């Protein structure tokens, strides 16, 4: 539920799973690259033209690659799987985060 979640923290708003259409449940990280490397190339801005386009490509491009980083990563994982399960915990979720960047 998005609503617990700190648009700050991790893919914002979204559930970094649902941003690479992975499964939590069904996860592993031989699938993850598979995912990330699909949507980076689909949201990458060389496959656009204008300057506009590339601009907004890019910035989907973020989230794809921020959505990779937090699971990708088993520390970082392991913290945002705790966050998804524990969103009243915010100041521990919030120095997690900060903790191992
Ligand atoms: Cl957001």
């Amino acid at each position: 539920n998005a609503v617990g979640f700190a648009p700050e923290l991790y893919c914002g708003l979204e559930n970094c799973y649902d941003v690479l259409e992975v499964n939590r449940e069904e996860f592993d990280k031989q699938k993850l690259a598979k995912a990330y490397r699909a949507l980076a190339r689909k949201h990458h801005p060389d496959r656009v033209k204008n300057k506009e386009e590339k601009l907004l490509a890019e910035e989907r491009f973020r989230v794809i690659a921020t959505a990779y980083e937090t699971l990708k990563d088993d520390e970082a994982k392991t913290n945002y799987d705790y966050y998804l399960d524990h969103p009243d915990q915010r100041f521990y979720n919030y120095y997690q985060y900060y903790r191992l960047r």
